[PDB]
């Protein structure tokens, strides 16, 4: 069928055929914006356009965003691995109006992209559309413009416990531009745990979330006011590896052409024999985010962007001790990752040696107390009673063996062990104040 890349490339082309501008994908840095940590959605590179503040020459726009939601706000990175859909890294595919078209076209564009035999050509039958609650409008545009079944049409309020707050109203942040949205579905089989969104079990990897259609309306105040936009805008979202995992007929992100040649590089630099596993699945992940982030110039540290990206490092290379890593193997797989991602990959391969040299250094810094960490890990798990490893130990991990404690949860977790998290950050509070006992300052 398709590749990715093709997929990623007949989506820019519908909406440049469409009279879209291409614009290219923004740095997973925000422009002096921290706050937000990364890039996360393909909005924020025209925030300012919704909210009024900034005009362009276009007044329609198309993009594939690269995103990172490993912070926040969206963090997903607990996610990778065990579900299907998720990522840390991952290319937004967005179509965008600046006053221009509003509901009935953005629902009309989708739906041609998605179901013409021209296009994506999928069947009808197996998409379902969620709307907001009071969202009358996107109901009939969906019922009575559209044509789908009633059945398939579900109306979510505000299902998260507060007011606008709700899978179906897109914030950008507590304050910024948001609005009510409609997000369509694509239901994998029933051989596939998972009911529809709204169900108990919407979590499930059955009915996965494929494109979010945003209705860009107020601006929300720091107060949780809602200011409606001078224009009435859209802004949209598509996950590229879950369309390309539709596309290509498979229910997991991982099974698309990219991640497959992607995995198949883990396994030989670390010398695994499954065909996946959580660990494989994650470096393949990892990789994709620490890479890119690198590339738009973080570096890793003990703080703030540079320990998210820190963190991750350290996680995928704990994972290749799991698969049976003998050497330094994380760095080789750059490479590897330029040739899969293609035109998106271009930004990376222009600083390769840069990135890998990074990628090396801290991965033979973190190699040093990885073993005799994991070793120390288990034998604490060893003589542990209870389902909770105390903060204690994992504090001791980190302070001399530089794990994130999200990286023991991580291993612990494997195992049904869960981490006191809370006796940790309490544990690197009193060392935080005996440094300032100490220093004086
Ligand atoms: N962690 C992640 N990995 C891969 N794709 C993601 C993702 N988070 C979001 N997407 C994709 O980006 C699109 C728009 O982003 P949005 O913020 O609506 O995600 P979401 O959080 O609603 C999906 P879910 O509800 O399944 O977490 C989604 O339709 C989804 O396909
Ligand atoms: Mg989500
Ligand atoms: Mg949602
Ligand atoms: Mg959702
Ligand atoms: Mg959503």
């Amino acid at each position: 069928s398709k590749s990715t890349a093709e997929i990623r490339q007949a989506f820019l082309d519908f909406f440049h055929s469409k009279g879209h501008q291409v614009v290219a994908s923004s740095s997973l840095v925000p422009h002096n914006d921290p706050t937000l940590l990364f890039t996360n959605a393909g909005m924020n590179q025209f925030k300012d356009v919704f909210l009024g503040l900034d005009k362009r020459n276009y007044s329609r726009a198309t993009t594939s965003q690269r995103c990172v939601r490993a912070g926040g706000k969206h963090n997903d990175l607990e996610n990778v691995g065990y579900t299907a859909r998720h990522h840390t890294f991952f290319e937004m595919l967005g179509n965008f109006s600046f006053g221009d078209y509003f509901k009935l076209d953005a629902i009309l564009f989708a739906w041609l992209l998605l179901t013409s035999e021209k296009w994506f050509a999928l069947p009808k039958e197996r998409l379902w559309v969620t709307v907001y609650e009071s969202d009358d409008e996107a109901y009939e545009i969906w019922e009575k413009e559209v044509g789908i079944p009633r059945e398939r049409i579900i109306r979510i309020g505000d299902n998260k416990g507060a007011p606008y707050a709700s899978d179906n109203f897109w914030q950008m942040g507590d304050t910024g531009p948001c609005g009510p949205c409609t997000e369509i579905f694509y239901d994998h089989g029933d051989h596939i745990w998972g009911g529809p969104p709204g169900s108990p079990e919407e979590d499930g990897d059955r009915y996965i979330e494929i494109w979010n259609i945003v209705f860009m309306q107020f601006n929300r105040q720091a107060d949780g006011t809602m200011e409606p936009l001078p224009k009435p805008s859209v802004d949209t979202g598509m996950g590229l590896e879950r369309i390309a995992a539709v596309l290509q007929h498979v229910n997991s992100n991982y099974d698309i052409d990219l991640f497959r040649t992607l995995i198949q590089a883990v396994a030989k630099v670390t010398g695994a024999t499954d065909l996946s596993n959580k660990s494989l699945r994650v470096i393949a992940d990892h990789i994709r985010s620490c890479a890119f982030l690198i590339a738009d110039g973080v570096m890793p540290s003990n703080e703030n962007r540079g320990y998210v990206l820190r963190r991750i490092i350290r996680r995928a290379v704990r994972h290749g001790n799991m698969l049976g890593a003998k050497e330094t193997f994380f760095y080789k797989l750059v490479g590897p990752l330029i040739d899969v991602m293609g035109s998106a990959g271009e930004d990376l391969k222009r600083q390769q040696a840069q990135v890998e040299q990074v990628l090396k250094t801290e991965e033979e810094q973190f190699a040093r107390t990885l073993e005799r960490g994991l070793a120390l890990l288990d034998e604490e798990l060893a003589k542990l009673s209870g389902d909770t490893l105390d903060g204690e130990t994992a504090f001791r991990l980190y302070d001399t063996y530089g794990f994130p404690v999200d990286l023991t949860a991580d291993v612990c977790r494997e195992r049904n062990i869960k981490v006191d998290e809370a006796g940790f950050e309490a544990a690197m509070e009193e060392q935080r104040r005996r440094a300032r006992e100490a220093s004086g300052f």
